[PDB]
């Protein structure tokens, strides 16, 4: 038997973005029931079997920071977390309500802090930035949060370091976003340079998107709710009730990879292949995948 | 006014892969219409007003190699990037014949060589490169187009390179793909460290993923036949009739941005923004985006 080029992941991540969750049972913006999209979606990644190390939601949790959004969002996702062994990573969108998401989230005292936070999962550091600004939808980050942000950084991790935030330092595609994207990020791109910091994952724009900063890559996730049309006439901007669905992270030991998992379904074209017979027509083939160091 | 945080960019690419047409007018696989899907996307991509600089297909784009194929895709896709003013780039994938391909689709002499070939758009230079293997379904690079390959990269271009291959240099998340994935990733890996290469575009896989490959952001756009659903059984593989697509790449001074294009579609979830009311928003919030260096 043959080793394969890459050895099984030492960590792996979902990275869910844009829930958009409401108080109640209402459809979101009358148009789509974001409840369902978001249930459809954990049940298809339960039933999978994944065992990620961590969920990680890069914002807009809340449509209106709603506390019965946020007691809705932590009934349906804290089981599926518990069910799959994995932490549960919590972002400030926009959208959100520090406060709010502080008391409803987080069992935590409010506060308009900015929700900055760091922890570790064995040696991969994942670094929680908060690019919301109260009252207003574009992203900046403080003079003080890029301090706090250069300390951490001062060493690198084992791992190295996840930076998850909600809008991108990124080029969009879409005109509109513009109007809402992060500002001054020469000021993020001077303290994120020449650090450890291997993947920025991030949401805010409804569609699936990566390019780097600064020479890091960045992963835009697309939203749970509702997915910006890519195929609107040049200049416009249209959300639809389609294509809905997050990404998965692996984190190897030379790379990062970032997958998008669309909403399963969708008529069988070609063989299915199951777990078993997979596993036979590998070792058929002559090749063998080598574990993972945190095996 | 204040200008967005980045510039129109430099270059426009539609990166499209997996195609996978067959001669004559059966469904692929007997489950899928290829020409359906392939067509409904060009003509959306049309209607959009999008105007590439050129089209890459990395690929898969006669599901066996058949002459009737070859001139069916040439026939839809021909006038589509005339339509666009777009230039046009394949690539060899491993269910290509090189001869057919080079008869049927270039309207060159038949050869069983490499389809190895370098072009220029303006200052961004393109690389295609065969990881083909005929009669064989994994990838390789012959260490005579490695040579080829490091001889091509001991100067850069003023934009940089786009290399362009089917078998991605990445992880796959779905263990069958390792049995025909690209072999011997480390002699690549030393030819391309530290060149001018920007971006690697691939295909194979049949879902939305990136990576990077020693430094270099690798991205591997989805198939638009039929695509893998990544909420399969752990292990396992599935492909379906849903989540087809392709990727747009946008280049800009200082980063190279993937984005992914689902087919259009869906109820509209939120307020269209036509590109003229879009233009007046952005104004009204005091925001200009600088045009682009090759406007
Ligand atoms: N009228 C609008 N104003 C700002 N952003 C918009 C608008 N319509 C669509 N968008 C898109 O929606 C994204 C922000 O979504 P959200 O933060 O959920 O409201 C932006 O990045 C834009 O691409
Ligand atoms: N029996 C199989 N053998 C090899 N690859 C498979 C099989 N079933 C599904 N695949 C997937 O299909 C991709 C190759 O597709 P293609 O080159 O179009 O045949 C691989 O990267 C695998 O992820
Ligand atoms: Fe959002
Ligand atoms: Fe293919
Ligand atoms: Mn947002
Ligand atoms: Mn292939």
């Amino acid at each position: 038997l043959r080793a394969a080029e890459h050895p099984r992941p030492d960590y792996v991540l979902l990275h869910i973005s844009d829930t958009h969750l409401i108080g109640g049972d209402r459809r979101l913006y009358g148009a789509v029931d974001a409840d369902d999209r978001l249930g459809e979606l954990l049940e298809q990644l339960n039933q999978s079997g994944l065992r990620p190390d961590a969920i990680v939601f890069t914002g807009d949790l809340a449509d209106k920071g709603e506390p019965a959004a946020y007691r809705k969002l932590r009934g349906l996702v804290e089981p599926f977390a518990a069910q799959l062994g994995a932490e549960l990573v919590w972002v400030m969108g926009n959208h959100d309500d520090r406060a709010e998401l502080r008391k409803f989230l987080l069992d935590e005292a409010p506060s308009m802090a900015p929700l900055d936070r760091v922890c570790m999962i064995d040696g991969l550091r994942i670094i929680v930035l908060d690019t919301s600004v109260p009252g207003h939808h574009h992203g900046e980050i403080r003079a003080s949060q890029l301090g706090w942000l250069a300390e951490e950084l001062a060493t690198p991790a084992p791992d190295g370091t996840i930076l998850a935030l909600h809008h991108p330092p990124i080029p969009s595609v879409l005109d509109m976003a513009v109007t809402v994207e992060l500002r001054d990020q020469a000021a993020l791109g001077r303290v994120l340079r020449g650090t450890d910091v291997r993947a920025i994952l991030a949401g805010h724009l409804h569609y699936s998107t990566n390019a780097t900063f600064v020479g890091i890559p960045v992963s835009v996730a697309s939203a749970t709710c509702y997915t910006q049309d890519l195929t609107v006439a040049a200049g416009g901007t249209r959300g639809r009730d389609g294509a809905q669905g997050c990404n998965l992270v692996h984190v190897y030991p030379d790379t990062v990879v970032h997958s998008v998992i669309p909403l399963g379904g969708g008529e069988t074209v070609g063989t299915f292949v199951s777990p078993g017979q997979a596993r036979r027509k590998i070792a058929e083939s002559g090749i063998f995948i080598e574990p993972s160091r945190r095996d």
